[PDB]
């Protein structure tokens, strides 16, 4: 994803994402049909 | 837990939540605040 | 449901709902027919 | 780690993680700082 593409995705910059528990990146790919 | 309370606890046998991708398994082990 | 109909079934948001005993998540559901 | 915390951690079993290439299970480890 693009930098504004991932902001409209998820709602938090890639740094805060990539501090989330792993369970929860799991959750957010699923719930936004990433994967 | 207990199977009964297993549950109890979750809202489902432990042979559901068996075939519960094992990110959601973390979701809701989190939710609960337990193991 | 999204979290904006959700909040307008059960009158409260997912984060809410999740802090209820599971008795409790039971009766709404089967009072809205959700479960 | 034990088989438990493995799978609750990396969202696959043991068995599942043998299946991907030796450089992946590399990825996956490095990428939680887990090697």
């Amino acid at each position: 994803l693009s930098d504004e593409d991932f902001k409209a995705v998820f709602g938090m910059t890639r740094s805060a994402f990539a501090n989330l528990p792993l369970w929860k990146q799991x959750h957010l790919k699923k719930e936004k049909g990433l994967f």
